[PDB]
């Protein structure tokens, strides 16, 4: 499989998970780089919001093929990456759902909660899920489609 | 604390998890009225965006407080009603989780995944969620206020 161009990002709560995820992709052959929009430090108060958007723009302008995003709960930066248009993000914890979060939804952005998940198990996801790739011509891609066919409703204006 | 009104939605792989939460909600005195969007047979293969948007679009127009969305994963009817305008949406599968996604995200829809949670933890995550308040004065809020402040940018034409 070719590999991905990733962005990674977290807020406060999520700096020791996504330094040691970062070191565990670092060396994986199915990654071609890693972009870090932050944050670096658990000094670092920077609001999830603003970190997720900023990782899931860099994959609508194709600066990324896919995110891995950390905080807490892993909730909020998933929500967040959603409101962007075009991107599709979820929070998966088991091994089931990070495989359909690729092969069922087409998801680009995979969160994880540092506070709820341990590291080994959320490693171990990350790297199960580069493995998957979203076939466009499945029957899923028709379910994908009724999602984007809702984001056509919108103008970007500011 | 005052009852809620409940949206309740499924794809034809969260019929039976459907059926037996909206049995154990039906029951419960902080539940005022539950609407149910379907679908309501496993014959029914309607796309889970259109069900999530659907009941989403019930929260956005002041017909329910909050919606419980299940397919087979939970993550796509997430995504899904992410994508309509004020709506934040969560898959959660733990107790932590379920109650941040309140307190913390002021998340109105709240998503299972019937094939990888099972039935008894799904009721009893149901019925936690619903004890939870966000608190509009919170620091909480001012992170919530930066996801409001990005969908700013949009305008629904069509
Ligand atoms: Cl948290
Ligand atoms: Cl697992
Ligand atoms: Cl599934
Ligand atoms: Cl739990």
């Amino acid at each position: 499989l070719p590999p991905l161009r990733l962005a990674i990002a977290c807020d406060d709560a999520g700096v020791s998970y996504k330094e040691a995820l970062k070191a565990h992709l670092s060396d994986n052959p199915l990654v071609s780089s890693i972009t870090d929009v932050g944050v670096t430090s658990t000094t670092d108060k920077t609001a999830y919001p603003h970190v997720a958007i900023q990782a899931a723009q860099l994959i609508k302008d194709g600066k990324v093929d896919r995110a891995l995003m950390i905080c807490g709960t892993g909730l909020g930066v998933a929500i967040s990456a959603n409101k962007v248009p075009g991107i599709r993000a979820v929070t998966a914890h088991d091994t089931f759902s990070v495989e359909r979060a690729i092969l069922s939804n087409d998801a680009q952005v995979l969160c994880f909660g540092q506070r709820v998940i341990g590291i080994e198990l959320a490693k171990r996801l990350a790297g199960e899920w580069l493995t998957y790739r979203f076939d466009q011509k499945s029957a899923s891609a028709q379910k994908v489609q009724a999602i984007s066919d809702y984001e056509k409703k919108f103008v970007e204006v500011n």
